[PDB]
Protein backbone atom coordinates (compact mmCIF):
# COMPACT_ATOMS: atom_id res chain seq x y z
CA UNK A 1 0.00 0.00 0.00
CA UNK A 2 1.05 3.73 -0.29
CA UNK A 3 -0.19 7.03 0.74
CA UNK A 4 -0.22 10.96 -0.20
CA UNK A 5 -1.21 13.69 1.30
CA UNK A 6 -1.13 17.51 1.20
CA UNK A 7 0.89 19.54 3.78
CA UNK A 8 -0.06 23.67 4.26
CA UNK A 9 1.72 25.90 5.99
CA UNK A 10 -0.30 27.26 8.59
CA UNK A 11 0.54 30.95 7.89
CA UNK A 12 2.63 33.39 6.18
CA UNK A 13 5.21 32.46 7.74
CA UNK A 14 5.71 28.59 7.80
CA UNK A 15 5.87 28.59 11.41
CA UNK A 16 4.18 24.85 10.91
CA UNK A 17 2.60 22.74 8.64
CA UNK A 18 -0.64 21.11 8.95
CA UNK A 19 -1.67 17.43 6.94
CA UNK A 20 -5.48 16.52 7.47
CA UNK A 21 -5.83 12.97 9.16
CA UNK A 22 -9.28 10.92 8.99
CA UNK A 23 -10.23 9.36 11.95
CA UNK A 24 -12.90 7.07 13.41
CA UNK A 25 -16.17 5.26 11.38
CA UNK A 26 -17.49 7.72 9.82
CA UNK A 27 -14.41 9.82 9.06
CA UNK A 28 -13.74 12.81 11.47
CA UNK A 29 -10.70 14.88 9.68
CA UNK A 30 -8.78 17.07 11.75
CA UNK A 31 -5.73 18.81 10.32
CA UNK A 32 -2.36 17.29 12.40
CA UNK A 33 1.10 18.12 12.66
CA UNK A 34 3.31 15.67 11.29
CA UNK A 35 6.51 15.39 13.79
CA UNK A 36 9.32 13.84 13.01
CA UNK A 37 10.74 15.13 16.33
CA UNK A 38 8.19 12.87 18.78
CA UNK A 39 5.98 9.44 18.37
CA UNK A 40 2.76 10.33 20.12
CA UNK A 41 -0.42 11.11 18.31
CA UNK A 42 -2.71 13.12 19.98
CA UNK A 43 -5.78 15.42 19.14
CA UNK A 44 -7.82 17.98 20.28
CA UNK A 45 -11.13 16.27 21.47
CA UNK A 46 -14.74 16.38 23.31
CA UNK A 47 -12.76 15.71 26.40
CA UNK A 48 -10.37 18.36 26.12
CA UNK A 49 -11.04 20.94 28.86
CA UNK A 50 -13.54 23.14 27.13
CA UNK A 51 -11.75 26.67 28.18
CA UNK A 52 -8.60 25.35 26.35
CA UNK A 53 -10.44 24.44 22.88
CA UNK A 54 -10.28 27.91 21.03
CA UNK A 55 -11.19 27.42 17.29
CA UNK A 56 -9.64 23.42 17.02
CA UNK A 57 -11.38 20.58 15.62
CA UNK A 58 -11.76 18.19 17.75
CA UNK A 59 -12.33 14.22 18.18
CA UNK A 60 -15.59 12.89 19.38
CA UNK A 61 -14.73 9.36 20.05
CA UNK A 62 -18.25 8.61 20.86
CA UNK A 63 -19.39 9.46 17.69
CA UNK A 64 -16.70 6.63 15.52
CA UNK A 65 -18.18 3.25 15.49
CA UNK A 66 -14.95 1.89 15.66
CA UNK A 67 -13.44 3.72 18.30
CA UNK A 68 -12.47 1.68 21.61
CA UNK A 69 -11.39 2.98 24.71
CA UNK A 70 -7.95 1.82 25.68
CA UNK A 71 -8.44 0.56 28.94
CA UNK A 72 -6.34 2.38 32.07
CA UNK A 73 -3.86 4.04 29.27
CA UNK A 74 -2.97 7.79 29.96
CA UNK A 75 -0.29 9.93 28.12
CA UNK A 76 1.26 12.97 29.01
CA UNK A 77 4.01 15.06 26.68
CA UNK A 78 6.31 18.06 27.04
CA UNK A 79 7.91 19.24 23.95
CA UNK A 80 11.55 21.33 23.44
CA UNK A 81 9.29 24.51 23.02
CA UNK A 82 7.81 24.63 26.81
CA UNK A 83 4.66 23.44 25.56
CA UNK A 84 2.55 20.09 26.92
CA UNK A 85 -0.30 18.03 26.59
CA UNK A 86 -2.35 14.85 28.40
CA UNK A 87 -5.33 12.38 28.36
CA UNK A 88 -6.57 9.36 27.85
CA UNK A 89 -6.48 6.93 24.77
CA UNK A 90 -8.41 5.49 22.52
CA UNK A 91 -7.90 2.92 19.47
CA UNK A 92 -9.41 3.81 15.85
CA UNK A 93 -8.72 3.77 12.21
CA UNK A 94 -6.32 6.51 10.95
CA UNK A 95 -5.95 7.52 7.37
CA UNK A 96 -3.69 9.65 5.93
CA UNK A 97 -3.62 10.06 2.37
CA UNK A 98 -5.25 6.94 1.50
CA UNK A 99 -3.41 4.59 3.68
CA UNK A 100 -5.25 3.20 6.75
CA UNK A 101 -4.68 1.65 9.78
CA UNK A 102 -6.74 -0.12 11.98
CA UNK A 103 -6.56 -0.38 15.79
CA UNK A 104 -4.08 3.21 16.05
CA UNK A 105 -3.82 4.78 19.25
CA UNK A 106 -5.14 8.18 19.02
CA UNK A 107 -4.99 10.17 22.26
CA UNK A 108 -7.34 12.39 23.29
CA UNK A 109 -6.37 15.01 25.25
CA UNK A 110 -7.90 16.38 27.92
CA UNK A 111 -5.47 19.51 28.84
CA UNK A 112 -3.19 21.45 26.56
CA UNK A 113 -1.25 24.44 27.23
CA UNK A 114 -1.67 27.59 26.61
CA UNK A 115 0.10 27.80 22.68
CA UNK A 116 -1.90 25.20 21.74
CA UNK A 117 -5.27 26.09 22.31
CA UNK A 118 -3.86 29.65 20.87
CA UNK A 119 -3.07 27.92 17.18
CA UNK A 120 -6.42 27.55 16.25
CA UNK A 121 -4.98 25.85 12.96
CA UNK A 122 -3.01 22.66 14.68
CA UNK A 123 -6.46 20.07 15.63
CA UNK A 124 -2.78 18.14 17.29
CA UNK A 125 0.36 16.37 16.29
CA UNK A 126 1.19 12.81 14.61
CA UNK A 127 4.11 12.01 15.85
CA UNK A 128 7.11 10.03 13.53
CA UNK A 129 9.94 9.59 15.62
CA UNK A 130 10.64 6.01 16.61
CA UNK A 131 7.87 4.35 19.20
CA UNK A 132 10.65 3.89 21.79
CA UNK A 133 9.63 7.78 22.78
CA UNK A 134 5.81 7.39 22.90
CA UNK A 135 4.27 8.33 25.76
CA UNK A 136 1.58 6.16 26.57
CA UNK A 137 1.30 4.16 30.19
CA UNK A 138 1.46 1.68 31.32
CA UNK A 139 1.53 0.23 27.53
CA UNK A 140 3.67 2.14 24.96
CA UNK A 141 2.00 2.04 22.00
CA UNK A 142 2.96 1.96 18.07
CA UNK A 143 3.07 5.21 15.62
CA UNK A 144 1.09 5.57 12.49
CA UNK A 145 4.11 4.90 10.53
CA UNK A 146 5.47 1.66 12.40
CA UNK A 147 1.81 0.38 12.65
CA UNK A 148 1.35 0.84 8.60
CA UNK A 149 5.29 0.10 7.95
CA UNK A 150 4.51 -4.04 7.23
CA UNK A 151 1.84 -2.74 4.63
CA UNK A 152 4.09 -0.23 2.48
CA UNK A 153 5.39 -1.08 -0.56
CA UNK A 154 8.48 0.49 0.56
CA UNK A 155 8.95 0.99 4.42
CA UNK A 156 9.74 4.89 3.83
CA UNK A 157 7.49 8.34 3.79
CA UNK A 158 9.16 11.17 2.71
CA UNK A 159 8.48 14.95 3.92
CA UNK A 160 8.25 17.11 0.78
CA UNK A 161 8.00 21.02 2.75
CA UNK A 162 6.77 23.79 0.77
CA UNK A 163 8.38 27.69 1.18
CA UNK A 164 5.34 29.66 1.73
CA UNK A 165 3.46 27.18 -0.10
CA UNK A 166 2.05 23.55 0.20
CA UNK A 167 3.70 19.86 -0.27
CA UNK A 168 3.50 16.95 0.22
CA UNK A 169 4.21 13.52 2.80
CA UNK A 170 3.95 10.19 0.67
CA UNK A 171 4.06 6.87 2.65
CA UNK A 172 6.06 3.70 0.92
CA UNK A 173 7.21 4.87 -1.92
CA UNK A 174 9.58 7.31 -3.58
CA UNK A 175 8.16 10.10 -5.96
CA UNK A 176 11.10 10.04 -8.58
CA UNK A 177 9.61 13.50 -9.88
CA UNK A 178 9.81 15.42 -6.45
CA UNK A 179 13.65 16.34 -6.89
CA UNK A 180 16.18 16.85 -8.70
CA UNK A 181 20.27 14.91 -9.23
CA UNK A 182 19.88 12.10 -6.90
CA UNK A 183 19.16 11.36 -3.16
CA UNK A 184 22.37 11.11 -1.01
CA UNK A 185 21.43 8.35 2.20
CA UNK A 186 23.20 8.99 5.65
CA UNK A 187 23.69 7.29 8.42
CA UNK A 188 20.50 7.59 11.07
CA UNK A 189 21.01 6.89 15.00
CA UNK A 190 18.32 5.58 16.98
CA UNK A 191 19.43 6.05 20.01
CA UNK A 192 17.72 8.82 21.38
CA UNK A 193 14.77 7.64 19.60
CA UNK A 194 15.06 10.42 16.79
CA UNK A 195 15.74 10.31 13.19
CA UNK A 196 19.62 11.65 14.23
CA UNK A 197 21.95 12.26 11.76
CA UNK A 198 25.50 13.85 11.40
CA UNK A 199 25.81 16.61 8.82
CA UNK A 200 29.43 16.84 7.03
CA UNK A 201 29.81 20.49 7.14
CA UNK A 202 28.62 24.44 5.94
CA UNK A 203 28.73 27.12 4.18
CA UNK A 204 27.51 30.62 4.59
CA UNK A 205 26.09 32.68 0.70
CA UNK A 206 29.11 31.64 -1.40
CA UNK A 207 31.96 31.11 0.52
CA UNK A 208 33.94 28.12 1.35
CA UNK A 209 32.33 25.30 2.62
CA UNK A 210 33.18 24.19 6.38
CA UNK A 211 34.25 20.37 6.93
CA UNK A 212 32.69 20.13 10.04
CA UNK A 213 30.77 17.04 11.92
CA UNK A 214 27.52 18.36 13.05
CA UNK A 215 24.93 15.88 14.79
CA UNK A 216 21.86 16.73 15.08
CA UNK A 217 17.65 15.71 14.60
CA UNK A 218 15.77 15.95 11.43
CA UNK A 219 12.52 17.30 12.96
CA UNK A 220 9.39 18.38 10.70
CA UNK A 221 7.60 19.85 13.69
CA UNK A 222 10.54 22.13 14.79
CA UNK A 223 10.33 25.46 12.83
CA UNK A 224 13.42 26.51 12.59
CA UNK A 225 17.17 25.49 12.11
CA UNK A 226 19.39 25.18 15.35
CA UNK A 227 23.07 24.73 14.70
CA UNK A 228 25.59 25.50 17.51
CA UNK A 229 26.61 28.84 18.39
CA UNK A 230 29.81 28.85 16.26
CA UNK A 231 27.84 28.09 12.75
CA UNK A 232 25.24 30.48 13.89
CA UNK A 233 27.71 33.70 14.23
CA UNK A 234 29.58 33.04 11.57
CA UNK A 235 26.15 33.02 9.49
CA UNK A 236 24.62 36.31 10.89
CA UNK A 237 28.28 38.04 11.09
CA UNK A 238 27.25 38.50 7.07
CA UNK A 239 24.39 40.63 7.68
CA UNK A 240 24.51 44.14 8.37
CA UNK A 241 23.07 45.18 11.50
CA UNK A 242 22.04 41.40 13.10
CA UNK A 243 22.77 40.52 16.22
CA UNK A 244 21.56 37.85 19.04
CA UNK A 245 18.98 39.96 21.42
CA UNK A 246 18.54 37.79 25.06
CA UNK A 247 15.11 40.42 25.48
CA UNK A 248 13.71 39.00 22.02
CA UNK A 249 15.32 35.16 22.21
CA UNK A 250 17.46 35.27 19.22
CA UNK A 251 19.31 36.79 16.46
CA UNK A 252 17.36 39.41 14.76
CA UNK A 253 18.39 41.26 11.93
CA UNK A 254 16.98 44.61 9.93
CA UNK A 255 13.80 43.36 8.13
CA UNK A 256 15.37 45.57 4.89
CA UNK A 257 18.58 43.12 4.80
CA UNK A 258 18.76 40.79 1.94
CA UNK A 259 19.47 37.07 3.47
CA UNK A 260 22.92 35.66 2.47
CA UNK A 261 22.09 31.30 1.57
CA UNK A 262 23.19 28.61 4.05
CA UNK A 263 24.59 25.56 2.85
CA UNK A 264 24.60 22.30 4.91
CA UNK A 265 26.59 18.99 3.94
CA UNK A 266 24.96 15.40 3.37
CA UNK A 267 28.02 13.16 3.16
CA UNK A 268 29.27 14.95 -0.37
CA UNK A 269 26.43 16.51 -1.40
CA UNK A 270 25.24 19.54 -0.63
CA UNK A 271 21.35 21.15 0.17
CA UNK A 272 21.42 25.01 -0.34
CA UNK A 273 18.61 26.96 1.64
CA UNK A 274 17.48 30.09 -0.04
CA UNK A 275 18.25 33.18 2.08
CA UNK A 276 14.14 33.94 1.80
CA UNK A 277 13.72 31.16 3.61
CA UNK A 278 15.60 32.36 6.61
CA UNK A 279 13.62 35.46 7.31
CA UNK A 280 10.80 35.07 10.02
CA UNK A 281 9.17 38.36 9.78
CA UNK A 282 8.69 41.55 12.12
CA UNK A 283 9.56 40.54 15.78
CA UNK A 284 6.02 42.30 16.74
CA UNK A 285 3.35 43.63 14.32
CA UNK A 286 4.75 47.02 12.38
CA UNK A 287 8.50 46.24 13.86
CA UNK A 288 11.63 46.71 11.36
CA UNK A 289 13.51 44.19 13.65
CA UNK A 290 13.15 40.96 11.78
CA UNK A 291 13.54 37.15 13.29
CA UNK A 292 15.97 34.79 12.18
CA UNK A 293 15.70 31.30 11.05
CA UNK A 294 18.99 30.04 11.97
CA UNK A 295 19.33 30.27 16.03
CA UNK A 296 21.57 28.95 18.27
CA UNK A 297 21.36 25.11 19.98
CA UNK A 298 23.69 25.82 23.12
CA UNK A 299 20.28 25.78 25.32
CA UNK A 300 18.71 23.06 23.86
CA UNK A 301 20.88 20.34 23.86
CA UNK A 302 21.04 19.13 20.75
CA UNK A 303 21.09 20.44 17.47
CA UNK A 304 17.88 20.82 15.13
CA UNK A 305 17.28 20.21 11.34
CA UNK A 306 13.70 21.72 11.64
CA UNK A 307 11.57 22.94 8.77
CA UNK A 308 13.83 25.87 7.48
CA UNK A 309 16.57 23.27 6.69
CA UNK A 310 14.29 20.45 5.34
CA UNK A 311 11.76 22.56 3.38
CA UNK A 312 14.74 23.02 1.09
CA UNK A 313 15.44 19.33 0.34
CA UNK A 314 13.18 16.11 -0.69
CA UNK A 315 13.69 14.10 2.91
CA UNK A 316 13.34 10.63 2.38
CA UNK A 317 12.72 8.98 5.68
CA UNK A 318 13.91 5.48 5.80
CA UNK A 319 12.25 2.84 7.86
CA UNK A 320 14.42 -0.50 6.90
CA UNK A 321 15.44 -2.54 9.30
CA UNK A 322 18.50 -0.53 9.89
CA UNK A 323 17.13 3.25 9.52
CA UNK A 324 18.75 5.53 7.22
CA UNK A 325 18.06 9.85 5.55
CA UNK A 326 18.09 10.57 2.18
CA UNK A 327 18.70 14.27 1.04
CA UNK A 328 18.03 15.37 -2.33
CA UNK A 329 18.00 19.09 -4.31
CA UNK A 330 14.90 19.95 -5.55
Amino acid sequence: STGSATTTPIDSLDDAYITPVQIGTPAQTLNLDFDTGSSDLWVFSSETTASEVDGQTIYTPSKSTTAKLLSGATWSISYGDGSSSSGDVYTDTVSVGGLTVTGQAVESAKKVSSSFTEDSTIDGLLGLAFSTLNTVSPTQQKTFFDNAKASLDSPVFTADLGYHAPGTYNFGFIDTTAYTGSITYTAVSTKQGFWEWTSTGYAVGSGTFKSTSIDGIADTGTTLLYLPATVVSAYWAQVSGAKSSSSVGGYVFPCSATLPSFTFGVGSARIVIPGDYIDFGPISTGSSSCFGGIQSSAGIGINIFGDVALKAAFVVFNGATTPTLGFASK
